[PDB]
């Protein structure tokens, strides 16, 4: 667990990320746990320009390093980590159908029995707010609080977890089932889902 | 016809099905049928970091082999082969058309000639039960009587043929059939179909 | 224009097909004109295990060469060739976005001035009939009088031109203008089109 | 900033064009300003068959050099460098997405913040006018009076900026806002967008 495993793999989580659908050209930043602060995608470097040396530490006081320019968006990035001490990544993009779903504003209920990879019966949708301000930063912090996904009206998506893989991992499944309810509510509304006590059980069956 | 070349196989299969747009991300299982059981992927590792000996071998009254835990939804892999004698290997995803239509609770009709290839005129939905369950098992087992491929409500699909290879290919043309009903459906619905006679032709001339 | 590098073009043009997304599991049959028939792709075999001599050649009487069966869809490659002097490539699949719209049972109207690529102010609609049957070849030799590409009812799309790379070309233009119909018509029906004096003016200027 | 290079990063462009899903079969063009015209793709050659010399070099007069043909649709390229100034890159594509939003003839409202990229709260939509011109030429150049992307009615989109790679990212960019749009539409109309007091911060923190 040195620096440089991390920035590699960071830089990997840009690549499957952009091959997986999920980021579409210059949006997207991705960080780790890391020390006191973590480690964040630079803004500005595209994707496929990024090396081990473009990425930027933010210490646990909001210092970064000299020369660098951490992506606009890492204030959310460092909230999630404040307000979630299991969480040691993060991911966020502008996948489109998650981003579609947070323009209506509405949460995804469950619709499928996956959910529950976020933690309950919702994937929630966080109110609008400027990019990288305080109070945007408050939103996120609140709807992770019992959720590791939440989506971002108007924006886009933030997935948090135990490692990268996981994020990455999580970040996909909750973009299937973005596609999964826009699908659906363009032919009915609302849509069907199945019930609280189902998604008790699943929760249980998905500790075990 | 050894171990490892079914398990070559196998991992082959989950690799072409993601590369094909039909599994996306820990989901999807496959099996196929090998002395008094069958061989099937194990919970857990991720589809690239599976190896031959991943594979897990459960026996004819269920037990598995040792150090290896096979996928969690390998119940209904074994319903299957018990209701449908001719099956000899088993497809499972949660591919998202599909899935959208088994969200709708709706069986898919016969909108195109292709549907002839699960077995008759339809593509069958059956009810949900939670993963994993005997109760699962059940109404898959039913929904396979006359037909090698059903969606399963709030979570995905099942195809099973003679190999992998037909099984995969089966499972492809199911999610394309999904496809086309849900980009029609959201046009009119009703959406037309093909009449029973015709379906009837049609599977002569597919025997032939 | 020996028979082996025809063979090699058939097989890319399948390729290509499948790469660009229009073909979608076996699936889908391509031929060139040729003496007095056509060299056609086999039944059976799935395209990548291809290989040139596999390809069949199938006279002006409709015989076949001995020890291979062709498409089952010759008869209405046969039909395009009798019908279309000009045309010396034919290309055939179950593109989903031209599927949908032959479910529909519509014609593509003038909603994008492309349209003209296929020669008039429409994209046809051919009535269904069973494949391979000499009630479809009819239908289809009627669509194919005086445009280059017609849609199957309940079925997909048939492109014919003066060469495989134009015919790939049409084909996957059509599947365009399928897609950007079926996308404006779920939002509104019916859909704005360009008037016939203004094809007729983009009509002239594709012949200059 | 040779000749030869600046045909190799346009040929670039056509090829990440297409692999990027934004460029369906031999249409778009891209262009660079250059002395005192441009540098523009061929018409007819194929993306994959181009090589730096197949570059068309046009000059402020509108004569193309000898042996060449330009693109068919020059003359709005040209349009662009005049009526921006500080444009040195045009990117033109029928993108799905965009040409949709095209056919409703409608501009894309601010329903994401992103919007801004292409300089205000809209991607405006300009009148139809026969490809090639001097109608549709008027029309672009006031489109682009206050904006660095339109769309062009039932036809595509047309984006400018400092470089190939950034016309590139634009571009984009607005196939992304084009598909989060006509997704929303099928759901609800109106979509919800953001007021222009919140685009006005937007644009600030995007100058900073
Ligand atoms: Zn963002
Ligand atoms: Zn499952
Ligand atoms: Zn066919
Ligand atoms: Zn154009």
């Amino acid at each position: 667990m040195e620096r440089n495993k991390l920035a590699r793999q960071i830089i990997d989580t840009c690549l499957e990320m952009t091959r997986l659908g999920l980021n579409q050209g210059t949006a997207g930043n991705v960080s780790v746990r890391y020390q006191d602060g973590m480690l964040i995608t630079p803004t500005g470097i595209p994707y496929e320009k990024l090396t081990e040396s473009h990425i930027v530490f933010i210490d646990g006081n909001g210092k970064h390093e000299e020369g660098k320019l951490p992506s606009s968006e890492w204030r959310f990035h460092m909230a999630a980590y404040q307000s979630r001490p299991d969480a040691n990544a993060v991911v966020h993009n502008h996948a489109v159908h998650c981003t579609a779903v947070s323009i209506l504003n509405r949460s995804i209920p469950a619709i499928h029995y996956m959910i529950a990879a976020a933690g309950g019966n919702s994937i929630p949708c966080a109110p609008y707010a400027t990019f990288g301000t305080r109070e945007l930063s408050e939103h996120v912090a609140l709807a992770l609080k019992n959720r590791k996904a939440t989506l971002l009206q108007h924006h886009g998506l933030i997935a948090c977890e135990v490692n990268l893989e996981k994020a990455l991992w999580l970040a996909h499944e909750v973009e299937v089932l973005a596609q999964l309810y826009l699908t659906t509510l363009a032919i009915t509304d609302p849509v069907p889902v199945l019930s609280d006590e189902e998604i008790a059980v699943v929760l249980e069956k998905f500790k075990t």
